[PDB]
């Protein structure tokens, strides 16, 4: 029994981490195989993060202006380029702490484990999920940059987010990477808002299977609801819709617990118009949406890596 | 900015995490050096768990009676010892990943890590404190036994926590990693019950202190109270008695924010009283206990 926020064992991506110092910006670099992967805004100045022009910045960059260091060791950077946001400095050693690794473009909703570090050292591993506004509710500070997101599927670690920037209401900006960010965010010092957030609904029915699983069911009820219906109180309490798709994903809880989808729906249906009146669930009083449904069953079910 | 719970990055404990089987028992075992240390319960029978004499269930052993495996390695137990209720495997090879570590016993409201495993095979890591009823609001499932709390403080893993049981109302129980259980618990499959738990209320003063350093003053207000008027309201909403220990480990956060350790006391007493009215602190709308005043003072 419990229920806790989980992330993935991060000793696969620590013995990924290096420190990336280009001028007096220091961040953190993805050291994989021969290639290191970092924000290419390593190489902006004080004049240049406000609008700078990568190309140019890049040009000028010798090898040997990128000191990357693993550990105690100063790795020797031989080539360098750019693909979309992200530099890949080409080292001379292959990472031999190199897992079984891909890299994913993942979608709002879907969660990911987060190791945070500075000056090329993890010092900490929380789980996350994308917003559907793009944005992460991280917990980063100065030199956190170059951080990644990352899930593992079997013996294979997906990486799917880099760190860049953080925005003005605190919330968190990056790239998949391959350097694209996710949301209609920029590499520079400019004014960028995050759009208004949405709860993730197929994760919160999802932490209700999850708090079904652990014996907590005061908040079911009789009731079932079309998928229509749900969609239209959903959207009035700035939840994204539910398709589906996120049905049929839901479905393995459903037949796990007894509690059709759409049933779990009126539950939901029920704690947004009347609240949770002074109860909590699975020690919370917020609705979660921070937990997929393969989160759900990963954690009722122990899958290990 | 942002604050989240924050689990200690697992990689130096996965590394020590071996599966360790007795007969038809298998949990996870923690290798270190050339010892491997799991529960003692492994070596007990279907027959037994309710009153099992382990020094007498553990002198009809051999080392060959207890399977050790490290991955795909199978480690040769070469002696076998019992120290409280953990059991120390002696093998004959000595962890090539084994960190710079120390065996260290935590106080309730302390945090630590949990590297969640199954069969040897690290499966999850999360956050948790040691509760003031001595025992941990885990998610662990059947054969989690051995899994290990542990913070990381400048590369030197402190092993705090080895997971031994589950109690009825979905808790769990363990031991320190020299086999001294926390709480009134004890190895044995009978009726055993957590005291009636409470909220830490040092770590609630230290969340709302992080909720201030991350611009969050609207549950602030112009009062003060003294040491003992906080704990006579304290107590009526089951929170632990605030001591001047706790006043005192308060005053950096104290120092960095502006606000006295008893000016944040009477916000804690109003939030208590009102409750939060619709609004969150940190992304909450509970009054968040498992971050102690060290882990805030690190992440921010
Ligand atoms: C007390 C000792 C002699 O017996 C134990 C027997 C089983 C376990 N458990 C194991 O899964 C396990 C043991 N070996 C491999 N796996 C689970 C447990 O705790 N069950 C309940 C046992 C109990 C039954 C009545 C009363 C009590 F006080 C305890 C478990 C479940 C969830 C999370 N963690 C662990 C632990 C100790
Ligand atoms: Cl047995
Ligand atoms: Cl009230």
């Amino acid at each position: 029994s419990g229920f806790r926020k989980m992330a993935f064992p991060s000793g696969k991506v620590e013995g990924c981490m290096v420190q990336v110092t280009c001028g007096t910006t220091t961040l953190n670099g993805l050291w994989l195989d021969d290639v290191v992967y970092c924000p290419r805004h390593v190489i902006c100045t004080s004049e240049d993060m406000l609008n700078p022009n990568y190309e140019d910045l890049l040009i000028r960059k010798s090898n040997h202006n990128f000191l990357v260091q693993a550990g105690n060791v100063q790795l020797r950077v031989i080539g360098h380029s750019m693909q979309n946001c992200v530099l890949k400095l080409k080292v001379d050693t292959a990472n031999p702490k190199t897992p079984k690794y891909k890299f994913v473009r993942i979608q709002p909703g879907q969660t990911f484990s987060v190791l945070a570090c500075y000056n090329g050292s993890p010092s900490g591993v929380y789980q996350c999920a994308m917003r559907p506004n793009f944005t992460i509710k991280g917990s980063f500070l100065n030199g956190s940059c170059g951080s990644v997101g990352f899930n593992i599927d079997y013996d294979c670690v997906s990486f799917c987010y880099m760190h860049h920037m953080e925005l003005p209401t605190g919330v968190h900006a990056g790239t998949d990477l391959e350097g694209n960010f996710y949301g209609p965010f920029v590499d520079r010092q400019t004014a960028q808002a995050a759009g208004t957030d949405t709860t993730i609904t197929v994760n919160v029915l999802a932490w209700l299977y999850a708090a079904v699983i652990n014996g907590d069911r005061w908040f079911l009820n009789r009731f079932t609801t079309t998928l229509n219906d749900f969609n239209l109180v959903a959207m009035k309490y700035n939840y994204e819709p539910l398709t589906q798709d996120h049905v049929d994903i839901l479905g393995p809880l459903s037949a796990q617990t007894g509690i059709a989808v759409l049933d779990m729906c009126a539950s939901l249906k029920e704690l947004l118009q009347n609240g949770m009146n002074g109860r909590t669930i699975l020690g919370s009083a917020l609705l979660e949406d921070e937990f997929t449904p393969f989160d759900v069953v990963r954690q009722c079910s122990g899958v290990t890596f």
